[PDB]
């Protein structure tokens, strides 16, 4: 997946009353720091300058151009000297992009010899952020706060990880979710309100007759279903009994002729997410199983069951942790392993695991007997999850409002194999340990289904979470339950309204 | 300036149910308290024996008196024996000055050898305060709890620190300031709600024309002026320049005419604050600035650029340390220093830093250009900021109710001098860190004026939040971003209405 | 006054299912409709046609740009067809622009003979707009509904009002005002947060010195002064004192400096509203009188005493007041006169009263001593205010939320003279009395300064109110006291928190 260029539009704050020689001052500084603060991270994005700002119909002329502007992705503010946060009240209102206030000074040092009223009219940020702060705090606004100096090189890490998940946004505001298909029946957390999930994140979440897709596949090109099975043959290990041409090679075949059915109709409506249901077959040979597992690799978003909303979560985890070295796939936790050393969990899917999670060996082309879903046995990649630590996140419906429930675990290395599961696995410890995970989870109203990542940190997700006006609860090493409990009542009456 | 002297009316309560003897007997307790109270840290402070209260009209009656009496700033009360709290209701209701609940005891260890039923019927405070406590809690009165025996050091100095806290809030009940000007232009954490600010803390908050001023600096005795260059000579170190007569002498005995206008000025009205703004001086010489020092460190409060939020929160705070060492001023944070290991920041004004906060060094008179403002060059004191733990406080309107902020500091003395820097100045090291202080109060939307203070502790801005029914937040060593944050949301959702 | 031209977007929506052609035919009807709805009351501003919206993307783009150009001041929205409202929510998410939804039929009668499945999916209006209309109540956005046929005069009528109070509203947004001084000292109602007022409203209210002003007064070349003078003898009837040469003309041309100089800095500042107060007028001759009414007819808004509120009001009432008897004034409640048969208020103030409301008799142009204000007898003009109906308006500040308050007034013409009242005057009766009114106008807190217009309509400030989010109390025929207690205790509960 490509996204159009997104910029950050870097802006200064300052004033007429220190003088029109100032202006220049902080405008050198400026130009000054916005190249090399490119330098850093870097070369993804792209920071552009847009002048320094005085007057407060300026501003305001910037703020409704970046809300206008659809390849701008965030604002990033700085007071270098004392502006008057008036000013900022008709801007801060019509701006929508997310705000990064950068609260930071020029120089490292003070001259102590040779500092004047001059300097010290000059690089008084200290206290013209505290100022804007002032304003963002009356008015309310969603913004993240970065405090240091800008060649610190924690500031700049910290730089790159906003824009990233700003992007996320960017793209998760326009984003397309397509379902063949309905719930699974009667299940309870796979369900929400569309429209109020457009109203709050911007997700249209449409729902296509499953024969529609089928009609997509039958005007596939065989030629490229052929040459697209020489490329699985190139990449996975497929089986000696699927290597020939028997009958087990055409379930590939038709796993091929499934993706890129799928592909053709993702294309064609501008989707990035979409979801499948086993209830809900009817055309198709098999479940797809391999064909969405190649399309989590493309960068789409997906989830079983009919989960629009977890499709939709892991596609905007996916555009978050493009600090390439990812590590993102749809999830669910199948069972437990007590034992008193190494409490852990291994979790998997019927058949739709992303091989972006895998381990260094190349991941193994296989067809097995799937009763669940009642169609023909589908052909799938099995591997071995990765080891590092990792977040797995999942969004739900409170009714009212959506939540955001984020634990940190460290997925671990398999000790030993496991010869008759025919699927792809993951083995993780959560934190803090797993009767305090799994009963903090339970509390929060944890879904079953979940998007888990070796790239997306748990600053990138509140922020995400800050960015949309959602509850985002967080379980990690310093998760106490007792506590835990109290922090839900009274995040649940803060954001009640 | 000087206060009202007030009293605290010190009341110990019971009921008629274990007989007149024991009354007489508690009676007793209680004058022997009160004077060891008097004493003890306490003088200058005056404690009253209002009486021991056993009726529920004796009780009303003596905070309906309390209430009227302006020269009362306070209510101790402490549950001798069991008193029952439906007779407080009443009472409680019409109280309107800070209460503390002193639960103590008057003896220290059991006697194991003689104690029996007539013992334990007085000294049951153990259960008696519990039920006036539920009646403090029920009704929902703001209170200050202290809890240990009275000879204790420790309740001593938490009853004296309160003693402080309240004369100050009753300082802040009739509180003047006098706005010399307007706001600066369009800023808008210095902007608020005057008619709100009165019912919330009292503060009468009146502007004036800058013309008025002038009209009191033509009045001004002319050796009056002669009479302050003496104190002034005796005091500060004037500059060479300025100790013969020169263009630097008339711009130092400019500033002590605005000293004496404005002292006229505001002992003319009963101001114990001031706001001056660089934008209106349209009949002013030069913006004061030694003038202003010299008002600050006489105890009135001031803030810069139309602050009169700032200037009472700095006139209040100043009245709060009364009787310590005991620097406090109107501050603005300057300038940061990244030097990897010390966390620093330089914080000064143009002008208007008290010489409280001074270190030994007696301050130096200057004159040099200001270019803000557009007037003649200055007269004003430099000096060095001393060191020791600090406190920076700031008052904030977010709209429908205020917020004090609260940030616990170490002022460290300056290592190198500033020679090129015409303004005094001050060191400091803010707790956690300097980074993570600065993220939470931006977070926490702090103002950029902010008041700073050596003998001003976090309990007496929290008691004065609490006896003022305002939120405060406190930024300090055990500090957090991550909780901060979501312990912002949970006050606000608490204070919202409240 | 300039006011720069506003447009107002029309669009038309439907869907891709019926057909290229069915969409030509919605095309169709509204080129036939938008430029027939410019005819009706549409002069003064310009419906511009643009595109049919049938996908999100050309809905989102279309509300993107209203909300991104300055001289769009709204957008009419009306679903011809049945148009999926989800399309629809990107949309009002990113609108920043007053909506009025218009629900409407092209055709009038059903063709009884002619219809068929084709007529059913083009004119399908009265479903479309109420799958719309669910949006509207779901997101929580501000809505106008008008409903009836597009040829009908009221609904015509109605869409004019509401255009003239969009394009108020507009101003609102870019409204500046410069306060002369600050409020009269220890006045509550006049007092307000300025910096909730630029987030609600969006006026940037800041204060300058008198001084910056009596500059501007001192720099106005006397040559305009005389020839302003010169015009004052034409439109006005001066009193036979000052129609010579002598000192009471002096008075005149000091009022015609006072003018000039206000004009020349209120342009300087593209300022639309101002205030000055008596009790800061160090620089001037006389209180500004004959200036402030003529820059009232001018265009500006104006209120004594330092009433930002006031001011800002009456500068939007004079803009949604384009259409155009139309007299619109700043006001004072004086004096009531309790003849139980005709029972009328008499109202002005010091000086300052626009001619607007005047009648048709000559003002008067007259000098007297005003003892408000310790300055020289200002120059000011004497008049009796027009008959009709009216609404003297007042915007008030609660603390955390404004409230607009009107009242629905019927001006009398004065029966008898007044020949020692040197002001002009307006009398007036309130409904649904004089004893009702006041009774319901103190519950609702409404100040002293109302805005009185005879051409601005109460469903305007109604919409207003409804456009900026604030709660708009209406005190009329139908209102009785005991259940208007009601009324506000129930808004109380609502409108707390947004
Ligand atoms: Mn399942
Ligand atoms: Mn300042
Ligand atoms: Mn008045
Ligand atoms: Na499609
Ligand atoms: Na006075
Ligand atoms: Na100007």
């Amino acid at each position: 997946m490509k996204m159009p260029a997104y910029e950050f539009w870097f802006v200064v704050g300052s004033q007429h009353l220190y003088g029109d020689e100032a202006l220049a001052q902080v405008e050198a500084h400026a130009r000054e720091m916005v190249p090399a603060l490119q330098a850093a991270v870097g070369n993804a994005h792209v920071l552009r300058w847009k002048g320094v700002l005085k007057d407060a119909d300026e501003i305001r002329r910037l703020c409704l151009e970046a809300s206008a502007d659809d390849v701008c992705a965030g604002v990033i503010a700085w007071m270098h000297t004392f502006s008057p946060a008036k000013m900022w009240i008709r801007g801060l209102l019509a701006l929508r992009k997310p705000l990064l206030h950068l609260h930071t000074q020029f120089n490292r040092d003070i001259p102590w010899d040779t500092i004047d009223m001059d300097f010290m009219n000059l690089n008084q940020s200290a206290h013209g952020d505290r100022e804007y702060g002032f304003i963002g705090a009356r008015m309310g606004v969603a913004r993240k706060v970065v405090v240091g100096h800008w060649e610190d090189p924690e500031v700049r890490e910290r730089l790159a990880k906003w824009m990233r998940t700003a992007v996320a946004f960017a793209e998760s505001r326009n984003l397309k979710v397509a379902r063949f298909g309905d719930n699974m029946r009667e299940v309870a957390v796979t369900e929400g309100d569309k429209v109020g999930a457009q109203i709050q994140f911007g997700w249209s979440v449409n729902g296509y007759g499953i024969g529609d897709l089928v009609q997509y596949i039958r005007d596939v090109s065989e030629q490229k279903v052929n040459e697209l099975l020489d490329e699985y043959e190139e990449l996975y290990d497929i089986v000696p009994a699927g290597r020939q041409e028997g009958p087990v090679r055409e379930s590939i075949r038709e796993q091929a002729r499934i993706e890129l059915g799928l592909k053709a109709f993702l294309q064609d409506g501008n989707f990035t997410a979409f979801t499948t249901t086993f209830e809900d077959l009817h055309g198709l040979k098999q479940l797809p199983g391999l064909a969405v597992q190649r399309l989590m690799q493309q960068g789409y978003g997906f989830a079983g069951e009919g989960d629009w909303k977890t499709a939709a979560l892991l596609r905007i985890m996916k555009v978050m942790s493009t600090g390439l070295q990812g590590g993102t796939s749809f999830m669910e936790d199948y069972t437990y392993h007590f034992e008193k050393g190494n409490d852990l969990v291994l979790g998997s899917h019927m058949l739709e695991v992303c091989p972006s999670i895998a381990a260094e060996e190349k991941p193994i082309l296989d067809v097995q007997h799937l009763g669940i879903g009642g169609k023909d046995d589908p052909a799938r990649l099995v591997f071995d999850g990765g080891e590092g630590a990792a977040v797995n996140a999942s969004l739900i419906d409170l009714g009212h409002r959506f939540r955001l429930i984020v634990n940190e675990v460290d997925a671990v290395k398999p000790e030993h194999d496991m010869p008759k599961l025919p699927v792809a696995r993951i083995l993780w410890k959560p934190r803090p340990s797993l009767r305090d995970s799994a009963e903090a989870w339970i509390l929060a109203g944890g879904a079953h289904h979940t998007c888990f990542s070796f790239a997306v940190t748990t600053e990138q997700l509140q922020d995400f979470a800050e960015m949309a006006g959602i509850e985002c609860v967080v379980i990690n090493e310093h998760t106490s339950v007792s506590s835990f409990k109290n922090e839900l009542k009274w995040n649940e009456v803060f954001w009640r309204g």
